């Protein structure tokens, strides 16, 4: 309908697929040659420097995150103040360090599990059989929704984020046939445990949901269910890349994989690394919610921003040595998980499993790429991952 989402559809600059692998140096070019500009062929602006980008999602009254292309906005990610506060005060304290610690040991056993599945294979797919599994496994428990058919949940989840090949009306269309499926075995999936849990509630997040009150009111049933979806699909389709990022980053450059492992302590760090030079995700939306100069870019009420998070996590002008991966930062405030009042809930969850999956990996050996693959990127322009990702240890 020409009001498509610009964060569904690449940048003209981003062609081919090593570009797509490795998009950090033309981010970079674009960044230094105009830090905010419009793009003609997506019908927003592009915002790469670290300052603006933290100013844009700082200011939610100035920058909108009403940005579904469907009427409604249906989940917190989508919702402004107040209605934003309300719903994510109901699950905030889920969510926290603390809320979390104790999951430490079960995260541990599922990643052990996991790895004596492949103990005895020459080399797996680092996504399959590790990195896909484990984010879908603890979310499910954490929802308290059955997924023992790992594989059909991750097929509709990564529907979900899926985008344009290009800004033609049949890549949109292709697009928005493969969200469609997505939405159809996603929402009726869990409108029937909605279901079951109204009729006997269980000790899970999706009980509580239905127990709470906003306003001397229940939730709807799309309230609901947007908090079922967003927590799934945010909570494993990211951390999924998280971790194979990680694993490919150690295989590209084995000095960080070997002085980690022989240095566990380092593994916060390289999480963080991880995060600012891999970024799961690499662009956030928002709407103009009126008018807005930023610098000499006169940016009008109701147009699309969109801000490059793996652009500002490179900003010379923040970050030393912004293109080295280093485990030894003293601080790093990448805004891989955005910032203020939309800051990633699951991000506590997101390190933890990162921190542990890194941990065994690394415990149990050296580990190579295998050559000779052709990588495949997801094909989504705000997503920065692989489909696949062989390793072998050593
Ligand atoms: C559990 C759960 C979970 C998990 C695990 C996660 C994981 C993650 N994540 Fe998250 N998130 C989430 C859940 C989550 N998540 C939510 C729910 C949200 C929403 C919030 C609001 O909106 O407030 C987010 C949000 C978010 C954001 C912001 C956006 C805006 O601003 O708009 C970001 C960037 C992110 C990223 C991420 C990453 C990178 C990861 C990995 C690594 N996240
Ligand atoms: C936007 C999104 C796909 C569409 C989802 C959205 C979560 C909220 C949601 C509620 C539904 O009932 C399905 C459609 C939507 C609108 C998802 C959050 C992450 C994912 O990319
Ligand atoms: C699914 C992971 C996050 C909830 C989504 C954010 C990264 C926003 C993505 C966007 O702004 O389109």
């Amino acid at each position: 309908r020409e009001n498509r989402y610009a964060n569904l559809i690449p940048m003209q600059e981003i062609k081919s697929v090593e570009q797509q692998l490795y998009p950090f140096d033309i981010y970079n070019s674009l960044r230094q040659e105009a830090p905010i500009r419009y793009d003609e062929s997506r019908n927003c602006w592009d915002v790469f420097d670290y300052e603006t980008v933290k100013y844009i999602l700082k200011n939610p009254s100035l920058f909108s995150s009403k940005r579904a292309m469907e009427e409604r906005q249906e989940s917190i990610l989508m919702m402004d103040p107040p209605k934003h506060t309300k719903l994510r005060n109901l699950v905030n304290k889920a969510f926290t360090p603390r809320a979390i610690q104790h999951l430490e040991g079960h995260i541990e056993e599922i990643a052990d599990y996991l790895l004596d599945e492949v103990s005895s294979k020459e080399k797996f797919d680092i996504v399959e059989d590790f990195a896909g599994p484990l984010p879908i496994i603890v979310i499910a428990e954490l929802l308290g929704v059955p997924i023992q058919d790992r594989a059909l949940f991750k097929k509709y989840s990564d529907d979900l984020v899926s985008g344009a090949e290009n800004n033609s009306d049949e890549a949109f269309a292709k697009m928005m046939q493969k969200r469609n499926e997505g939405v159809i075995f996603l929402q009726g999936y869990f409108k029937e445990i909605i279901a079951e849990r109204q009729q006997n509630k269980q000790e899970d997040l999706i009980s509580l949901l239905l127990e709470a009150e906003i306003d001397g009111e229940h939730l709807t049933e799309e309230e609901v269910l947007g908090f079922c979806i967003l927590l799934l699909v945010a909570g494993n389709e990211t951390t999924t890349n998280l971790i194979t990022n990680g694993v490919r980053y150690m295989t590209e450059d084995v000095d960080v994989q070997n002085e980690v492992r022989r240095d566990i302590s380092l593994v916060p760090n390289l999480v963080e690394e991880t995060l600012r030079y891999y970024p799961p995700i690499q662009a956030i939306g928002r709407i103009a919610a009126e008018d807005v100069e930023l610098g000499e870019c006169k940016i009008k009420r109701g147009q699309q921003v969109i801000s490059w998070a793996a652009s500002a996590n490179r900003d010379s002008a923040k970050f030393e040595w912004p293109d080295t991966f280093v485990v030894h930062r003293k601080t790093n405030p990448h805004v891989s998980f955005g910032f203020g009042i939309h800051f990633c809930l699951g991000a506590p969850l997101a390190r933890m499993e990162g921190k542990i999956a890194f941990t065994k990996l690394l415990e149990k050996g050296g580990f190579s790429k295998v050559q000779n693959q052709s990588l495949k990127p997801i094909d989504s322009p705000f997503v920065f991952g692989v489909k696949k990702y062989e390793i072998a240890f050593n």
